[PDB]
């Protein structure tokens, strides 16, 4: 039988590209989404047209709260419900916006940025492990975590936390044969919305090709880490950044 | 006149050594605490006996919740209320206990305590500290073993990682306001009194420098340096004080 | 045309697996060796048996000296002369032995350890860049670089310098389309001079499976990095260590 | 009696600032130098004017070669010769210049100077320091806060500084049982070259979050002094950035 993967924030962009690739590799997929319901259903339709009964959606808010654990347990349950097994968890969903030190309340900023980037990945990881072949987890990290954007402190703390989870969980889950790794984009898939001037300025920063990563290039590193070619790899985070993190100010 | 400092978790152990040293250097101090009310009150008394009205206490749970932003703002407000200024913030308070990924606190409470105390409260205190504003600085108590974590301590470790991120992000963001932000990262310091000596010696044996743990005072020494005029160009730096422990392979 | 690769220290062990696996993937290979002449030549025979005119040998000492630049230049030249092109360089050759701070002279130890692990990599990189598709370099690093073996200061210095090179060369060669990455093993192929209690000691520290990596698992990561699935990856070092680097003392 | 320190490359700039501050704190100093003879002798002169028989100069090339081990042994021997003891070693001397991968110094010579001064000489001086030994023995290596965002075409320089990080770590671990601490100070930008144009200096200064200015020599020396002092007795294997936040800035 075919393996199954949960991908969070899989309706659009990088998450969708990862889902599409996992599916092309032979995986059945849970497409988790929060607000992008239409895109998610559309993607599941498209994947099931390709191989019937190989994709479902699963809606969940991944903001921190007292029910987040139940919500993460339900995401993993939903993969067992639809496919009888859960082989891969990809923690991709992420809030991202500035939170300067000097609309939203601070308690809400905390709950969204730390919840999505750190606490949900930990809770999904617990639920993944508890419900348990080549088992692994891939956390979408950030290659720029040690050269942070101005006024992104909560976002940065969450991606830092996610590094620590990758390491702690690689360590603790190894005795169960579950590998835990990360993929760290630099800049990838610019908002088609974003001004051409700013897009170009980001592109000019990148040593390798003066362009952003495609979503597919990020997906490719995910595919490697979950593959049989990465069986001895745990606790490793792979930058997919074209050298961006290496460039001095 | 004399500068002022807030030290969180300042009633006992490393926080207390930090407050005392800062006090000895001429600072007035806010001794924050949570449960150790007797220790905090006797510490303030000892210090005020030494110099009049140079120490006050401030109780607050730093678990993450909807009220944490107000509690943190009140901590900084207590410094201005007591002393008319707030020059230094030392984020030392920390919940520490295992949270296994696989098997009576609920996990959402463990999350709130471990990520609140170690990361979120630091961020909120930093916000209030900066908002309320010379040698201004913040020192965050980190952990030298953060990239070789203890088994079954994922939330604690996540909290300490997040705190490294905060140190960096805040150093960058507050640099234009002349606030430096640095870290001190102990390895093993002041082992629990309750821990058998024979258990303490298994930690001691791992330390290359002297086969022993750090004193509370040695940790405080790094804090005093970071807050001094000898460190005026230092920001975003995390100084390990671990006697080589983090260098030792398994 | 089939692409071509140079693997240093390729007669035995991990270099051999890398050569074999590159060859299996379609590459023509230069098998560099220092003292293992008989194994290099039988490896070449075996690969040419499989596909004719796809493997040659090149002997060189990679110790640091006044002639090291010309040696490295001639290694790269072997590949151009045999195969008309050089697409991949793998810097795998490495001296490794204790050099206590408190037999060989210390200057010899410096030359061997720093030469094999860093300066030869640097010169080979220069020669490779200068002679110039999917071009890349893969440096064999060490996952335990920040928790070094006692009394191994020069080896560790050399491996640190190799991280340095990986990073600097990634930045500098990105404009030419040359990627530069690293693979950092933990423990792999324990020596035979090693006792049973000693090997068991190492194996027991490895979280993922309580075992060393196979040479093939290390090679899997090299193949990935040189592949089209790593087109956006430069300056990245992938640990392949079963989580050994994460284990506190 | 007064402790003694060796400072490599101490005739001017950061090394002089370090030697000056150790001396003021009470140390006897070996001022090592390579080309700057006049500057070194003149510094020793001042320091001796301040306290008699507390400074000496010591000439050595720290380019890698087969005699470098003897040269490093002689540097340390010179401390014992003049002062009867050697408590502190500061590895400050450093060659710095580009070595582009793609294209009148030969590459041999580039490898020798950059890797010699930044790494191999520090290793050999550390060996000789430990070998020649209530004390406070330590080593401070001058590292580089930008070691993971290297300058274009500085590969040999960067390799050398990376190797120095490794030495700092390896030596801390190995020399701990002897009571010898080993730490690093990692400047960002400090003391801009003399002839650099106002335009270029401005561009560097504007990159620094804390104050938009390079570090003073004294600022770097402050961190060295901290690490050698009794306030750092449990500190080993640590590298303190003194960079005004520079290393945290993305491009
Ligand atoms: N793009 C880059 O340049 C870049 C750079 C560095 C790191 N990364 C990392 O790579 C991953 C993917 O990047 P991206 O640009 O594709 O991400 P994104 O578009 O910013 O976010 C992906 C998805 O996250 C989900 N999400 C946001 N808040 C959520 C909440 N409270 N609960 C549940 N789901 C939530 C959203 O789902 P709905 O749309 O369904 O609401 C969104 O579509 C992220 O982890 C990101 O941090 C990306
Ligand atoms: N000790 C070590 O070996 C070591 C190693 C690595 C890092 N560190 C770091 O150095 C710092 C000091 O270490 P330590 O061993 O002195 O710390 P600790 O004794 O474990 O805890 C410090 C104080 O934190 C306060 N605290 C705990 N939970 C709290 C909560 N929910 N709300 C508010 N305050 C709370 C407590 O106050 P009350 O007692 O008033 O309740 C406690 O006395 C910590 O940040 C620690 O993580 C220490
Ligand atoms: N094995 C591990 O657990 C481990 C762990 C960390 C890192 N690594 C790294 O992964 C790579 C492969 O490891 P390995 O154990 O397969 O390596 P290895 O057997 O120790 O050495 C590989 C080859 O290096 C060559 N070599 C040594 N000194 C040389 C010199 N002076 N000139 C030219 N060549 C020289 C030798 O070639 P000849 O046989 O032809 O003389 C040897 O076969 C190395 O870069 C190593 O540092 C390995
Ligand atoms: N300046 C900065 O912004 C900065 C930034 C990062 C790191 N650092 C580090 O901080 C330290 C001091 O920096 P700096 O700018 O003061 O250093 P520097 O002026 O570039 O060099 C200091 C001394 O090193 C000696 N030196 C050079 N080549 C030598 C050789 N072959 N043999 C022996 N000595 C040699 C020279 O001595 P003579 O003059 O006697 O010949 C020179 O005066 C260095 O280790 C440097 O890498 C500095
Ligand atoms: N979850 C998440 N999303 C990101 N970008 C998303 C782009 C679409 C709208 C939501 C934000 C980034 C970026 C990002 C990189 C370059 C850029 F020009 C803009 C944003 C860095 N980390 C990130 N994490
Ligand atoms: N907030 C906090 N507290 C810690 N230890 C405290 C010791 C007294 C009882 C509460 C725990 C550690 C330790 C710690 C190190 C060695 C040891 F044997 C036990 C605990 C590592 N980080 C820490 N953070
Ligand atoms: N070039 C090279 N060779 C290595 N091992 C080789 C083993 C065969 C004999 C030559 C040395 C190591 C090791 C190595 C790891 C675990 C172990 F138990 C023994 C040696 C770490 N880096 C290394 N680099
Ligand atoms: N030994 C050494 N020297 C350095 N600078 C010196 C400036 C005076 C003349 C020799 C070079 C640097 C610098 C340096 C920083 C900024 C700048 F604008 C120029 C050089 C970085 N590491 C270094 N190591």
């Amino acid at each position: 039988e075919a393996p199954a993967a949960v991908v969070t924030g899989a309706a659009k962009r990088i998450g969708r590209a990862i889902a599409v690739k996992l599916h092309q590799t032979g995986y059945r997929v849970v497409i988790h989404y929060h607000n992008s319901a239409e895109a998610a259903v559309s993607l599941a339709d498209e994947l099931n047209k390709e191989r019937s009964n190989t994709a479902v959606v699963c809606q969940a808010d991944l903001t921190n709260s007292n029910v987040l654990p139940a919500s993460c347990e339900e995401i993993i349950n939903s993969c067992f419900r639809a496919f009888g097994r859960c082989d891969v968890l990809v923690n991709n969903a992420s809030a991202f916006y500035p939170t300067p030190l000097v609309g939203k309340t601070v308690e809400t900023q905390v709950a969204e940025l730390i919840g999505t980037n750190a606490i949900a990945p930990f809770l999904l990881t617990m639920s993944f492990a508890q419900r348990q072949s080549n088992l692994s987890i891939v956390n979408l990290c950030d290659a720029m975590v040690d050269q942070p954007c101005m006024a992104f402190s909560l976002y940065n703390m969450g991606k830092h936390a996610l590094v620590g989870l990758t390491q702690s969980a690689a360590l603790e889950l190894a005795p169960y044969g579950i590998r835990v790794n990360g993929v760290a984009p630099g800049v990838s898939l610019l908002p088609v919305a974003m001004g051409e001037e700013e897009k170009d300025k980001w592109r000019r920063k990148v040593p390798l090709g003066r362009r952003e990563a495609s979503a597919e290039q990020i997906a490719d590193a995910v595919i490697f880490l979950v593959s049989g070619s990465a069986q001895y790899i745990t606790g490793s985070i792979i930058k997919v950044d074209g050298g961006l993190s290496l460039v001095h100010a």
